[PDB]
This record gives C-alpha cells, structure tokens and sequence, in this order.
RNA sequence: GUGAAACUAAGUGGAGGUCCGAACCGACUGAUGUUGAAGAAUCAGCGGAUGAGUUGUGGUUAGGGGUGAAAUGCCACUCG
C-alpha cells in the first residue's frame, strides 16, 4: 500500500485502537504499554508535520478518525 | 483530561443514630415548697426532638422466678 501521512495515522489508529482493547483485560502487560506509546507519539509528530503544511487536509483527517486537536 | 482510565469544574439530587427550635418524650442547675396546692410538684432556664424515636389498644414472661443498653435497678406508692 501507500506511504502517504494520512495513511500512517490510519494504521496507527487501528494498531492504537487494537492495543486498547487488549490492555482492557491484559492492564499488567507493561512492555506492550511502552509500544503503545511510541505509536501514539509516532502520530503526534507526523500530525504536527501536517498541521504546519497544510491545515486543511488536518481538519479532515481528524474529523473522519475522530481525533482530539491539541492545544496551542 | 487520557490511547482508555485515574483525576477534575459546574449543575441536578436531597442523604444523615445532621443543626436551630414547638408539640411529644425526658429531668441538668437554682429558687420556692418541705404538719407542702402536690406522699417528687410549681416557677425560670436546660437535653433529645426522622430516630437505638414517642404513644394508644389488645396481649406474653411470675418469685430457689421473671426482666434488666446491668443500677441490685424494676416487677400495683412495698424488692439483697
Ligand atoms: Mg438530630
Ligand atoms: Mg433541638
Ligand atoms: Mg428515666
Ligand atoms: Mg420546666
Ligand atoms: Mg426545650
Ligand atoms: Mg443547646
Ligand atoms: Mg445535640
Ligand atoms: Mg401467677
Ligand atoms: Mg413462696
Ligand atoms: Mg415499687
């Protein structure tokens, strides 16, 4: 498939969502939380590349993955 | 607010052997009375007052016993 930004963030977010759902029974897998949280950092970085570039394709990519904005 | 939680601000809600305070139930202090109006009361304040609350009617437990949030206290002004 494609590499493109918005692609990665939706990988991320089925890859975020899928380790959810696995901590809801596994909370004491504490070296798969310290993965999870690269993921959810990788996105951070990668949308704060977005933001600065074009806002308009930001706008849209949260509104359809249901994605908090940030602050500042 | 967070990945989801923990956490956190308002509003709604009206909890409590909660607060003040009448009835009601109690009886802490003092005065008066003390051949008393009264064989424990009057007067002025005092405690609890949605609770382990108060109360009526109809019943239960009887003495080498009964009952007792236990004083040897109560059991028809009578109780080691
Ligand atoms: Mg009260
Ligand atoms: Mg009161
Ligand atoms: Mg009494
Ligand atoms: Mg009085
Ligand atoms: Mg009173
Ligand atoms: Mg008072
Ligand atoms: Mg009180
Ligand atoms: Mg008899
Ligand atoms: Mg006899
Ligand atoms: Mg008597």
């Amino acid at each position: 498939n494609k590499g493109s930004v918005e692609f990665q963030v939706f990988c991320f977010t089925n890859k975020i969502r899928r380790l959810t759902l696995h901590l809801e029974l596994h909370k004491k897998d504490y070296s798969s939380q310290r993965g999870l949280r690269k993921t959810l950092g990788k996105r951070q970085r990668l949308l704060a590349y977005l933001l600065k570039i074009n806002g308009v394709r930001y706008k849209e990519l949260i509104s359809k993955l249901n994605i908090r904005e940030l602050k500042t």
